[PDB]
């Protein structure tokens, strides 16, 4: 018997259609019930289980998986959510840590990428699977993704123990920090471009074992509230002026990732090279990602100006990189120069690391 | 409101296992009743609807889908399907055109592109959507692909006005005289490769309604029942003996789908050449299809020797060209000429012809 | 029987270790030298040898200076480019950019906005690795460009590389290392390449042989794109869309949703009251924005960009802008038309 | 320093001539290639003197400098006219020249060029260097086309990496020949190894999966197996094909057969058509099960109640691997049956993933 928390942040999976229009959809655990691919009754009754408690029907092989849910309020918009939401999740998950073998956390698709990736720095030396999942059509409307979704993602953080924040949709587990959203419209709405699936579902279950990380029993999770907030994302497009970048970096900007062309390339025109300069000077840190969806960054832009205040991203997606910048810059006590150091590590499988 | 009949007749959908193999599963319209996403008690009752008759829950927009269950017996491994069956699938529809405004057909996937190739021909003037489907997974397996194919099919078969023989498979609706078995382990287990999906189905339903074929409403459904049996497929591999060839084509063969390498070569040594000929000669009818899942037949192979006998498949598949083979053959009252003629058209939507 | 295209280069790897005619002159694929003696051709002009059916192509390269890495581009390099081809546009059938992959989507989008009422090809192209790099992907990246240009009238600025054209207001390059760096992800390729050549003549545009072409030098310098990440705070959206900024793309999340905290709000709100138009776009590489964020605080100063691409739509909105006296409620009305074949409006 | 190759041309579309919009033979590789500087560099070859049927590739940007020699095959054949023999006589090319050049490329027609790297896959026996077949769906001699830089590529990855493997390039991609199959016959991406990665791809950089490229082994000598039974055939099998044509296809002299059945292995299961399996397992006939499907593997079990250990699953293998390791172990003397059932069920050149 295995006992998973699933916590409901927001996300049109809960919502309801009201004339065409999504508005929020409390209750979610009121309408699970009632469904038999959600809740076994004649188990429940059977084992006298309190009606917080839901049980999946027996699946194929494995344990049985029981499940309770925690809904918040209010319910998020995931563009809505920021660092703060995202540390709430992570404090939720610490807080129940030792009652439950895993977590779902049923989240809005938009930032997705973000709070996994968010998630998957805070929870440190994580010892248990913590499923995000979502849907592109709520769970209430009839012709939907979202009940093979949530029922995926209970079913893999019920059965297996891999130790990552995750992304389950449309029959694929992606490690979180990987993954990026790419169509607004079909059901596979995103896309791992650097790695592969940690698993797969179909008639079988094939998980790359060979990927997914290592549980450190020994260490115990630590959970990182120190999440610096002042980072920011900037796309460098063609002509961007110098003066918007100057404003752009101003204080008190901390960190900032630098979204360039192909292989890591921005403007070399003099006046923005020197507000990168300027920033560094002020002790900013900048990180290196390509716009590309697919391939890594080179090193070499502007290390001439900004030294070692500048970082390569290597492939790691912006959303992992944002997430990493505001961990690194969060520890405390750390020099400038541990802190790049850092930043070039792999930390949570986030990133490539030339062979 | 719009009414379905669901026709069940075999296949992994409706099975059971059964320590860890599949065995027949009689009654699926008793499991349907119990699935809110299925059959809607609360409507069902408040509209005192016989119980034979399922009812959708309301969809975002749309009338109101309900649906009847017509279980064959006896239910078959789709392996074991034949001409006759597909013939016997396409009189229930007609038999009861008039009562419903489409029909579903669940079907084993093995053997599912040449029964919806088939239907495509012997239901001549179809007004209304006759949607195949199935699963690689059964429906009562927890962890199954076969709920949300089997409601999309009811769904696409309630809400539009698609007057083909399709397949739908996966959240895609594609021509079934387009599509072919691709994979035998994952839920995207068929590819139309020459030919777009007719229908896609994410946050939006999107429909090709440019491809999507006319309703004729003048001509009423000629349902063919005249199939010639006496058709088979052969796949040429490199090397294969005119002695081999010869006896597969004996009498009593009508028609055969010759499968050949890349644009619709075969083989050229004289023996094997001959033997073509004389089979020519003798009346059988050939149709070079390729053996490559995507592209076209050049015309020219061996048409010195079998002539206007010989014809070619363009870019149909093979499932499409054995289906037209036997629908050509066994119309009444032909000339030879005639039969060549008609299979060099585009009859079903199954052929593109080239600028 | 002859048909003569402008080869333009200005920059980007394929060119890269000047005087890219006289290394094309030594290659059979680019040059027929038998053919250009028997026929006394000048010698700037390159002959291509006889391709499978179509008349004969020629062409002249002109090579810019200073060549330019495409990271270093900018609207007025665009304008130049543009301003290249309406100079020559009689003298010539088509022509052929060689551009540097990393703004080459951002050129292509420009450049189909520039060029107003275009009657004949232009083609650009490059490469991940240099022509004179044995193994390479600019050799056929070069030729099927004027091939293309040389053989078929697609008026329309177009990207060709791996085998495939696309409409060049449509592309984004999704990779940094593939061959196949670009994809158009919401319109299928205009032409594929392989044993036959395909067109998809149902999406290439008209020529519309009575109108002249016409040449926007005018084209707002004063836009921006702004990506919204999570948590982007108001101050810092102000910093951003402060004078003289005219227009800006933002780039939201999934299907049009930036974030919905009033100060972010307001400061949406008070651009538009300074007049800056706003098109909303999606971060997502694929799939279309639904109306509605933030347009009961900008109303009509905050538009949808449906499914066009951050490249097409920046394009669009200095075109948009630049052009003269036009009320606020046209500029809004343009930005919601298909004006080049940049973005699919809902059916 | 410098590594010799030699370049055995075969037939196919690459060295063909156009001629009133038709293809024809084209003899005189070498003449064309010597002219074409990506091929030959003149100055190179008179600063060292080197006789004029060896050309020098220019020099590459790392790795030694490629030279190699052009063997012309007469006469030149379409790759739909091979046959065993015909593969034999490359490999008996190779065997000849083994010692004398440090890899191999073999221009081949596409049509069966999986057929042509499959055999030889098997032929070569302990290969310890380079088999490259490549070819083109264009011929060079044609302005535009594919064939430049299939060729090139060939001879780059021969002439610079040890890959001790019968492999397959085009389009940029190196894949394992006996894991490809022929998938589109216009587009340049021709083929798919469709159950395995790449062995290498090419583009800005080099990358090749040295996990899977199979290892040289020093000491054992080159073996090469002018021993393959000639009488296998391959047999496609389709919904309701009699019984009576199965009985004719399988007479003697036929010794082995491919069966291709459908999505995870099924055949039709009616009565006579397995009688007719059983009794040709009877006579000695060994069978191996090969799914129709691109994508997956066969499960094992269809027919073996009858046919007993004469029917073999071929598991993820393509149906010309299949063939061809069929040809294989059947052409190896004074083996037991339960012995050539045991190595068919072997992965003996990385054709097949065990379980």
């Amino acid at each position: 018997e295995r006992h998973l928390l699933l916590i409901y942040t927001g996300g049109t999976l809960g919502m309801q259609s009201k004339g065409g229009v999504l508005v929020p959809g409390p209750g979610l655990v009121t309408l699970l019930r009632t469904l038999p691919m959600f809740h076994d009754k004649e188990f429940a009754q059977a084992q006298g289980l309190p009606d917080h408690a839901l049980a999946l029907p027996p699946a194929s092989h494995g344990p049985r998986v029981l499940y309770t849910v925690l809904e918040c309020q209010p319910l998020l918009d995931s563009s809505d959510m920021t660092i703060d939401d995202w540390i709430r999740i992570a404090k939720i998950i610490e807080r129940h840590y030792e009652q439950y073998q895993g977590f779902v956390v049923i989240h809005g698709t938009d930032t997705m990428a973000s709070g996994a990736s968010m998630l998957s720095f805070m929870l440190e030396n994580l010892h248990k699977p913590v499923i995000l999942t979502g849907a592109q059509v709520p769970i209430r409307v009839l012709w939907n993704d979202a009940r093979e979704n949530l029922l995926g993602a209970l079913l893999v953080a019920g059965q297996y123990i891999i130790p990552e924040v995750c992304l389950f949709m449309n029959s694929q587990l992606f490690r979180g920090n990987r993954v990026t959203k790419v169509d607004s419209q079909k059901f596979e709405a995103f896309c791992s471009p650097n790695l592969s699936p940690l698993a797969t579902v179909g008639a079988d279950v094939t998980i790359a074992w060979d990927l997914v990380r290592k549980v450190k029993w020994k260490d115990p999770l630590v959970v990182h509230s120190n999440m610096e907030h002042d980072v920011a994302l900037l796309r460098l497009y063609p002509g961007i002026p110098a003066s918007l970048v100057r404003a752009f970096l101003q204080p008190p900007l901390k960190g900032v990732v630098l979204e360039t062309f192909g292989s890591g390339n921005g403007p070399s025109k003099p006046d923005l090279l020197q507000e990168l300069r300027a920033a560094a000077q002020r002790g900013l840190i900048m990180v290196n990602c390509s716009q590309c969806l697919r391939g890594s960054v080179t090193p070499g832009y502007a290390t001439s100006l900004a030294g070692a205040n500048i970082v390569s991203g290597l492939d790691m997606t912006s959303e992992a990189a944002l997430a990493k910048l505001s961990y690194v810059l969060g520890l405390p006590e750390l020099s400038l120069e541990r802190r790049q150091e850092l930043l070039a590590k792999d930390l949570r499988g986030e990133m490539t690391l030339p062979t």
